[PDB]
């Protein structure tokens, strides 16, 4: 019996498993090959991940996410009570430790964020029996580096509500290493950058590898930069746009915006193979469809300031750890923005043209190496 590998993440997570000689990342029953952190609540169903996230605009009061924002920490925590502002949903204090509370069969309910993440781990063990064939019992399960005892605690609590043994909890650069190997080396020290931006934070590491042995030397990012930023930038382009050709601002319209923003993930994603996106949007507002298009490089226009702030963190975290650019043996992206070509070039072109190590989608290089780890322990 094959133990697991789950990236649990801020918007999206992802499982895999190590089984005849090599990885397999499962995808889910809708075909994707990862799955959004969402868990909602209506009047008779619990629903969880691409379900979840399809009926966010329908249903915006009991329908979490960001619960990784929450997991492990005091109501009290700044942290918290800023972030609280900017969701949806309600967030209560029930001994100095938040609760969300949502509607949820008729009744009011009120849950730890270990149990909404429980929740998404559960989908994520369901993806995987139902291409293994038999039940998973055992996962090592990943964190952000920065996470303390508390938060790597609750995050172990989740793990075991959803019936898994818990073999690990591992740091998320420590794996995306694993996934390509750098921990094989033996004597001798290898320095290795994780440029990590996924759909909510960005994070960079600088790991000193030295026989198998793992050692934190920087770190840099901002916990609020990443993809939903994009996304936001194309938001407001289309919303100027509409005013020119409808003469209506859309932007008060909670649902037309939410159902917006959705169209421009898609045609984000789009953009990262081709060079141009359409944008169908039947009833957008006031019943009226929205048709249009984008191209890869007025997209990049865009973002350009957003995408150039990534290289800040790099230096610092550099700086930080005594080293030059030279002296980083390799670069490994991770995270689901670092598939657009233009966040490519830019760290390429910042390492005076070294390598990226992409091979492995980014936005599984962690649930890869986390697969490879638990097989290790197995
Ligand atoms: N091909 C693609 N091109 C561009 N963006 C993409 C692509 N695929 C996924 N994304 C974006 O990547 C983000 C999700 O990345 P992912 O690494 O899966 O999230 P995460 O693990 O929750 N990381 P985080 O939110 O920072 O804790 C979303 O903003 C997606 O829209
Ligand atoms: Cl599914
Ligand atoms: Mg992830
Ligand atoms: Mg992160």
């Amino acid at each position: 019996a094959a133990a697991i590998g789950i990236d649990l993440g801020t918007t999206y997570s992802c499982v895999g498993v190590f089984q005849h000689g090599k990885v397999e990342i499962i995808a889910n029953d809708q075909g994707n090959r990862t799955t959004p952190s969402y868990v909602a609540f209506t009047d008779t169903e619990r629903l969880i991940g691409d379900a979840a996230k399809n009926q966010v605009a329908l249903n915006p009061q009991n329908t979490v996410f960001d619960a990784k924002r929450l997991i492990g920490r005091k109501f009290g925590d700044p942290v918290v009570q800023s972030d609280m502002k900017h969701w949806p949903f309600q967030v209560i204090n029930d001994g100095d430790k938040p609760k969300v509370q949502v509607s949820y069969k008729g009744e009011t309910k009120a849950f730890y964020p270990e149990e909404i993440s429980s929740m998404v781990l559960t989908k994520m063990k369901e993806i995987a029996e139902a291409y293994l064939g038999y039940p998973v019992t055992n996962a090592v399960i990943t964190v952000p580096a920065a996470f303390n005892d508390s938060q790597r605690q609750a995050t172990k609590d989740a793990g075991v509500i959803a019936g898994l043994n818990v073999l690990r909890i591992i740091n998320e650069p420590t794996a995306a290493a694993i996934a390509y190997g750098l921990d094989r080396t033996g004597k001798g020290e290898r320095n290795v950058l994780i440029f990590d931006l996924g759909g909510g934070t960005f994070d960079v590491s600088i790991l000193t590898i030295d026989d198998g042995i793992f050692e934190v030397k920087a770190t840099a990012g901002d916990t609020h930069l990443g993809g939903e930023d994009f996304d936001n930038r194309l938001v407001n382009h289309f919303v100027e746009e509409f005013k020119r050709k409808h003469k209506k601002d859309i932007s008060q319209n909670k649902r037309a915006v939410r159902r917006l923003r959705t169209a421009c993930e898609r045609a984000k994603r789009t953009l990262s193979s081709s060079t141009q996106a359409s944008l169908e949007i039947d009833s957008l507002f006031e019943g009226i469809d929205f048709y249009t298009s984008i191209t890869r490089a007025r997209f990049e226009e865009l973002c350009s300031d957003l995408f150039r702030s990534t290289l800040e963190p790099v230096e610092k975290a550099l700086r930080d750890a005594k080293l030059d650019k030279a002296q980083i043996h390799d670069l490994v992206l991770v995270g689901g923005s670092t598939r657009i070509p233009k966040v490519q070039k830019l760290l390429q072109d910042f390492f005076n043209g070294r390598d990226l190590n992409k091979s492995i989608n980014p936005d599984e290089a962690v649930a890869y190496g986390a697969a490879v780890q638990a097989a290790i322990l197995l």
